[PDB]
């Protein structure tokens, strides 16, 4: 059956995701930045508490993926860090100014990653040629790619995703961006092998003395609901 | 003369700040979150490339400072790690739901920090009872407090900042929020001994192809300008 990956911004989310049927978790920090590299403290906390596969994101800042040399140095050390801590995979991506995968720098990341399964994130949706990009990711040894079919949301890009899936010798295609219980069946029917969802919402701050009063948390019920949909899909 | 601290979101910013006269750097990640803990890669890079004092922020998420047990576990590990890596200080802060300093949690943070100079950040501006709080921070051994006088910007909170400074030797008061070359004199004349500035600027993305991308960087000239203002102000003192 299809693999369910949940985007998490805390160790507790990863646990809640796990307890509710998630098969994998992408670990990030800074939801308002779209996801940045977690601190060592969070990484260690996850390694001691979460058992399902966790792939931390390696992203020093928001915005584009054309990092400076300084930022890249940090990226390589963070890749080494995640590998040394024992995570089974990681999520990252570097592009050149023309919307192409930065092959030389991605090669250095792959070298540092060693045996870890590397996911190329939505930087993919910013690439000029999706097919040539898939070829490039395969050449690098990338395990999977997170994509919305190069559209605002994965559903709108589902027809493209089905085209991408038919491409031989390519990383696994994981649909992401707007995937939820309500539309999951569309991706399953399309034949998508893996799906990615934040399945979260902003929670109000418990502060009684006073956007600085809200937290981003995962909806465990939504995770459970999606896993259920996946289970029933291959049984009915 | 007053001390100039610059908020940096990268190793390159910190070095640029250092080369332009900054006395100290507060190191963070995620500017859209108001600053979160830097990744280990960034921390290690800074220890290798920057020589002026750098105080990394220890903050797992944006928003309030009433962390969960899980977030707090990470915070203590991050504090221990920053101490291990050799940083001279760090920036953090924890409050309870009523805006009081969470003493048990802060005590644990201080224990983990060892000899590091701990800055209690703008959590102070969200706390209740400023003087009582200053007393508690002194009890904890907090070295300094980053504050806007509990106002939207430090200049508005100038009078409050002065009252904090006058308060029976509380930790060092460092003015922050909207502090820049234009208004620096207000704080220096008020007797503020340490100032914190973003000295921020924006650089367009070099991206030529696209299917928001502006990078938040530091303005070296601005850092130098503020340092010059600080030097001259000190010169005025005979
Ligand atoms: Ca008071």
């Amino acid at each position: 059956m299809a693999l369910l990956e949940i985007c998490c911004y805390s160790m507790e989310c990863a646990l809640t995701a796990q307890q509710n049927g998630a098969d994998r978790v992408e670990l990030c920090a800074a939801p308002k930045e779209g996801g940045l590299t977690p601190s060592l403290g969070v990484l260690k906390s996850v390694r001691q508490r979460v058992t399902i596969p966790v792939h931390p994101i390696i992203r020093p800042r928001g915005g584009d993926f054309c990092y400076s040399d300084g930022e890249f140095a940090a990226i390589l050390e963070d890749v080494r860090t995640v590998r040394e801590l024992g995570f089974p995979g990681l999520v990252t991506g570097v592009l050149d100014v023309d919307g192409n995968v930065d092959m030389p720098r991605m090669e250095k990341i792959m070298a540092a990653a060693g045996p870890l399964a590397v996911t190329f994130h939505r930087a993919f949706d910013m690439c000029a040629n999706p097919l040539y990009t898939l070829n490039n990711l395969a050449e690098l040894g990338i395990a999977r790619v997170l994509t919305s079919g190069q559209k605002s949301d994965a559903l709108q890009g589902l027809s493209k995703i089905m085209e991408l899936i038919a491409h031989r010798d390519a990383p696994i295609i994981m649909a992401g961006a707007g995937v939820r219980a309500e539309n999951l069946h569309h991706f399953l029917d399309a034949g998508v092998l893996e799906v990615h969802s934040s399945a979260g919402a902003w929670q109000a701050s418990p502060m009684r003395y006073r956007d600085e009063y809200s937290r981003y948390i995962v909806d465990g019920a939504a995770v459970a609901e999606m896993k259920g949909i996946i289970e029933r899909h291959q049984a009915k």
